[PDB]
């Protein structure tokens, strides 16, 4: 690995993924006797336990092609579950902010990362581990948090123009609009890693804020270590 | 609807669909008071009880184009729920004749019927409905029945030449090959139906054969009633 | 062939292809002595004589992919002289019902179907054979039927909406909109099958039915024959 | 028009087109009292009479882009008649040399020009008039010529290599490849001209010439004024 | 070769293109002891003196098909070095006619050609050779001639409908349209020939021609002897 | 801008931008008086003077949706003129280890991001700005710095298994491989922003580091502020 220079046995099996270096900072906390095992690039990286089980919280930055180099170099290192943890912009007007959303499948627009993964257009099926998902949807409800279950569309441009944008992916059978799920998943199908993701809604395009990423947080460490 | 002729009220809320007029027939079996709604273009539609229930067995051929107009013409005539029970051919060794898959999501070639639709090439998710699917495990569960749960290829040509065709699927996250799941769960996603897939390994690419069917179709039947 | 299930010697070379069982039944009271070769899956095969000739009528379902298997399959037990006989949707005004359109070519989007088949994404011009397809031109003269000869639109959804249908197909040079010529002539050219089409006008986008489509039927055999 | 400054009243309404400007002034002669009407850019254009009917022959130079520009000039100046003749490379071994290929369907790889035109990817079937072609193989027939019935690929790169070309055109229906029917073809449909093509085989991919290619000539004279 | 029929060492290394054979020849009064070397198929090419050194001056026609043949000949008869020189229309208000524009890229769209040489659909830099141009503009600055350094598209289509046209390409980064700079660029990259492009503007989109002409000629030729 | 939280006025009109956040910080020491003005998500931002001008050094992360994000918000808070300097792997032989690449143009695969920006697939020129790359070879010819002036590949997927990969791009043009030039370049087209790129060969596909990266932005810093 180039990026990531945390050494072998540094890193768990068992990986929160986020996209926010403060994020994983803050997340940390959440953990027993927490280690920085990387800084370099700003991909913050740390490893301690959680439940009587070894797991890491990883920065993965932001897009497909970023998330992409973060998720192959840290199953170099011996990570092999991996668990998407992000904000979002909901898509449909009976989502509110800070409520979560559990993945299902995600859209996304055809070439470049998905082109040389997959070496021709096929739209291959974007979906993340059945049973690990099922996981998430009973650590949530278990922990008595609003969430509900759907696709998202995975845009590689926040800021390009599209009058029709919330239309259009919402009747796509969308909720929401992320930016590196399709990566996760197809990558994981490709590599068979075991990936699944949870967002907190912090938008809607058709210290309280603080409270909901951090009880989210608690669900899926739960679940990474169920 | 030009298709399927049959009357105002004579087509259930849920449907069972599967491709061969053959199966739809010796599946009606299975039901109360089964009457024939339908017979036009060979498109055999059945309605009556179950578990107290109404509910429809209908024929929706092979092929994209063909499931589509099929679905469309149900839902004009009331229908929403669909659940598709077919046959497949397994793209990995561990799969033996006989067992079940749950069908998670399903990649497909894009072009065609999708681009009509979807208006331009993106890749859309085409998954189906969380519960309904999550329903289906635990029927099949109690039924003491042997399934799988993934994604599968829905192919547009069943004899078309591939030398590198089993593992260039198996190794995209695909477990199976079929015909219409993609046209299935995207148009239901677009149109707002509730659909699922099933389906019954006859090959695997990587008398006994009608039990097998019947079996898993006392599975399906439980779902859409319950 | 796991669709038609006819003992090979059961087929004719010649074969006239319907889209509706209903059809197949029907057009098989022309043959002499006409005996049903097949019906698994729906798929309807008649053979028979035909003045001088053995004959086969056989149904294609809806949809290239229908059609698809089942060309690939009468050829395995035989066949290899195609007429296609369907219905079809006129684009043009001065198109009246009941009037038949004899094609000389297929528009259509590319993709699946012919992605697999071609294993790219180039034009293959998609046309029928030029001697079968003069001699339809010859046999319908010589029923004094009335007749245009063209391109038409092969559309994979038949529900797909696209407010500019007409106009955009129609100034593209197609004259009438049906499904599965495309298929039909680029896997005849691949293959080395002779094919033609002949198509009965039921309604212009832009009693009577029934001896239009039995005299068409007689002008397509004796074609087959000559 | 910019690049054919003929006057209008110069151009007849029936053109032979060829590729090459020498060609033009050599096929002038078959003419009765022969006028050059241009010469810009070097595309000789003459018109003359030819058994009772005013006729013009046309330089189209090479490529796509090329004869576009040129047939969309000539019809500004009156035509709507065209017919192209040129040479070819024939890409199945039973052709010979000096004998000719009416074509009757060109095959052609999507983008540019196409895209332009028709402002999407789909493939337009590039046939050329039935009638007209007809009446091109009576013509032939008539003069005792050789030729055979068929498709052609439209190639735009003469010199780009590809070690599997001549297999693999011909297996999708191509018995030669030349560089312009394709355009010839598509907007002739689109904008309501009557064309066909016959070739002169120069070469087989897989003195006798000259009056090859003058006796092809006097049989495309007689088929435009007949 | 079979386009240009020159001697061996008749054609120069270095080599100003051209597109009309009219322009050819004029230009070719500016040489010293011009002989012309080829007319077959109207490519007309001249070899004399300049500023004491050989050059060629050549004819290649219009369209990406037409130059890239003519390129490919000229480089098997020993050219290495390519200066295009000719029209272009701009599509920016603050240019004048008869001003130049040199090219400092083409933008285009896939396909046909590209796809042919480059064997997928990757959108490969297609820029000319850095030193050469800023030869250019060193000449064209010392010979006090207005001009403006840019990208253009590279139009298939000259009589294409888009009524975004001017907009389109502008907002893109072009300056000006013409329909050859991106396969000459593309090509050169590939085959390793060192090439550039000037453009004398004779519209704006958004006698004294030729002496605009004239002018710019010498600026180009002191730099093809430079 | 919700990524860069800089203050309006606190972002200078000239930007040097680099990728790894470690790299911005180790730069801000070349500044007089340098102040941190963002730090969220990773993205390290500085701003202070330079040879009499106020210049700003920002951290754009990995891959083409990182970059796009970062530069429309230091657009948006008055940036508008950015030169890129990262890290490059060379793909030729010729080029050494800490030597410079001064990047002419950007090839890369279609899709995403490109097509979300600019609605289609046209193979946009994807080039900086002619007058500041000229300035750059000037400044880092003054600092007798060892450099070349060729294109680029901008990859999506560093990790993507492709074979041929050395070959291929070099036999296109490019001579080293990076991963956010062409983003960088058709965004500042589109946007009317300047912009240009030079790189440090770390590495070579076909203490003295840090030197050559020090060497490199002293040329750099001198370019922004000539
Ligand atoms: O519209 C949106 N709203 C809220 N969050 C996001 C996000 C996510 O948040 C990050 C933006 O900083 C991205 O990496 C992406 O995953 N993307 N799009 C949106
Ligand atoms: O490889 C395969 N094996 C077994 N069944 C199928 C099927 C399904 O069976 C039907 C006929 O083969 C199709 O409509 C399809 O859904 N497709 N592909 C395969
Ligand atoms: O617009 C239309 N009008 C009439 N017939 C058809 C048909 C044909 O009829 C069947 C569907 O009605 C298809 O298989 C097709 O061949 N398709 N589209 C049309
Ligand atoms: O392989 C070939 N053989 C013979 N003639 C041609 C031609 C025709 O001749 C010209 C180039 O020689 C083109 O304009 C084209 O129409 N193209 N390709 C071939
Ligand atoms: O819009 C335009 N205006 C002026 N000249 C041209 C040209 C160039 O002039 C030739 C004929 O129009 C072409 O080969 C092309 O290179 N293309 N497009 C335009
Ligand atoms: O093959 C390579 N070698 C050296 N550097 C790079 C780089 C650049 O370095 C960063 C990797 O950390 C990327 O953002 C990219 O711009 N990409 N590809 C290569």
């Amino acid at each position: 690995p180039v990026h990531i220079l945390a050494k072998k046995g540094e890193v768990a099996e068992r990986v929160l993924v986020v996209g926010d270096p403060g994020r994983a900072r803050l997340l940390s906390t959440l953990l027993q006797n927490p280690k920085l095992t990387n800084e370099n690039r700003g991909f913050l990286v740390y490893t301690g336990k959680y439940n009587g089980e070894t797991v890491s919280i990883a920065t993965h930055g932001i897009g497909g092609p970023s998330i992409a180099i973060v998720l192959e170099e840290l199953a170099m290192l011996g990570a092999n579950v991996f668990i998407r943890y992000g904000t979002t912009g909901a898509l449909v007007p009976y989502i509110n902010l800070g409520e979560y959303i559990i993945v299902t499948g995600a859209s996304y627009n055809q070439g470049g990362l998905f082109y040389q993964y997959l070496r021709d257009n096929a739209c291959v099926a974007s979906t993340p581990d059945f049973e690990l998902t099922n996981k998430l949807v009973t650590s949530f409800s278990k922990r008595n948090l609003k969430y509900y279950v759907g696709n998202v569309f995975s845009s590689d441009a926040f800021y390009a123009e599209d009058e029709e944008f919330v239309k259009k992916w919402s009747s796509r059978g969308n909720i929401a609009v992320e930016m590196e799920c399709a990566t996760l998943f197809t990558l994981s199908k490709v590599k068979g890693w075991k990936s699944a993701t949870v967002l907190v809604v912090s938008d809607n395009l058709a210290e309280e804020l603080e409270k909901s990423v951090m009880d989210g947080a608690k669900a899926v460490l739960d679940t990474l270590t169920s």
